[PDB]
């Protein structure tokens, strides 16, 4: 037998960094969970117990903290690129570094309508993520995403005109609840290296903000014909706003809220136009995916 692929590294590295403005007293915090996996001329660690080719995963962890100390950790696209580039430059036999970063929210508190200089709240579990693949001779590939953005609209969602055959029980509807957990990813054009990533730094935070804004506005305002149709409208807009994005991918669960027939009880009317109380379903769920690019 033979090694066809191999990668190894450190996962679940939690990192916090504080920036303290000396003039104003204002502090800013960042918290992220980092994973770094390396590839290269490492097959002999597997086949011959040759540990000489292993940069210990503990050292990978140390490098993450040292890198965070010596560089900005924001935007995450930049931090991941710096981190990945370190490994392929430092170690001759390491040829790719794969860096995943999950950014956790720490939003500044407003106390008596005034932003507090050093107190923060986790407003929701929505994440901002990056996957950075730094490959020797092939530049830097970056996928940016938002995930865990949970939304619901109580009307202005329809689902009718679908295929009906002997496997079909679903009733057509012209008014339903629509709720999802948004996972949205945008894939950047390949970057030639760290200098090119650095040259585009302002685009990263701006594009994340745009992607979030477009997602929420489209979801809120579309009179939705389906999850499919609404997600395509989102992707189309994001591509239109940032030419350095090559593709946009959505993965959306359709989290079902079922009507509850209560007419068996004192003729109570709770369906159709009288539907007020619903049973949220934990499972199963629809899962709808799409990748949209430029034609
Ligand atoms: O959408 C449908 O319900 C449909 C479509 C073709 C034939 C039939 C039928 O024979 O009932 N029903
Ligand atoms: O087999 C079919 O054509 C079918 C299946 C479900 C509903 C209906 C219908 O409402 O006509 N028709
Ligand atoms: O027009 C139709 O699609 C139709 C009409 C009567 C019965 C059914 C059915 O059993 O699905 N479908
Ligand atoms: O990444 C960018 O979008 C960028 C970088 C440098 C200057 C400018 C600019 O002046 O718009 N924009
Ligand atoms: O090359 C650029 O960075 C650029 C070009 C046109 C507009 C903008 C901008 O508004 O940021 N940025
Ligand atoms: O700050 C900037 O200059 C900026 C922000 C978002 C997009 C762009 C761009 O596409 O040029 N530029
Ligand atoms: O928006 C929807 N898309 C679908 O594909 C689907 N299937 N059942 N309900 C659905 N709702
Ligand atoms: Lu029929
Ligand atoms: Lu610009």
């Amino acid at each position: 037998s033979a090694v066809k692929a191999a990668r190894y590294g450190k996962d679940n590295v939690r990192v916090y960094k504080v920036h303290k403005d000396e003039k104003t007293g204002v502090q800013t915090v960042y918290e992220m969970t980092v994973c770094v996996l390396l590839e290269g001329e490492i097959e002999t660690s597997y086949t011959k117990a040759d540990n000489s080719v292993i940069v210990a995963t503990d050292s990978i962890k140390n490098t993450i903290y040292i890198t965070a100390k010596q560089n900005p950790v924001t935007p995450p696209e930049l931090f991941g690129s710096i981190l990945g580039t370190h490994f392929i430059e430092k170690y001759n036999h390491i040829h790719a570094a794969h860096v995943n970063i999950v950014c956790h929210r720490w939003t500044r508190m407003d106390i008596d309508g005034k932003p507090h200089p050093h107190s923060f709240i986790r407003d929701s579990e929505e994440k901002r993520n990056v996957q950075v693949d730094v490959v020797e001779g092939k530049g830097i590939d970056i996928k940016s995403s938002l995930s865990g953005l949970t939304v619901l609209k109580s009307t202005n969602s329809q689902f009718w005109g679908f295929l009906r055959d002997e496997y079909t029980t679903l009733k057509e509807t012209w008014d339903r609840i629509l709720s999802t957990d948004v996972d949205a990813t945008w894939q950047w054009k390949n970057f030639s290296g760290l200098q090119e990533v650095r040259s585009h730094v302002p685009k990263f935070d701006a594009t994340w903000a745009t992607a979030r804004e477009v997602t929420l506005k489209t979801f809120a305002e579309d009179n939705s014909a389906s999850v499919q149709a609404t997600m395509y409208k989102m992707a189309e807009q994001i591509l239109a706003r940032q030419q350095l994005i090559e593709t946009v991918e959505y993965s959306l669960p359709n989290k079902h809220y079922f009507e509850i027939d209560l007419s068996w009880h004192k003729g109570l009317q709770n369906t159709g136009k009288n539907a007020e109380v619903f049973a949220p379903q934990s499972d199963p769920n629809g899962l709808i995916k799409c990748t949209v690019g430029r034609s």
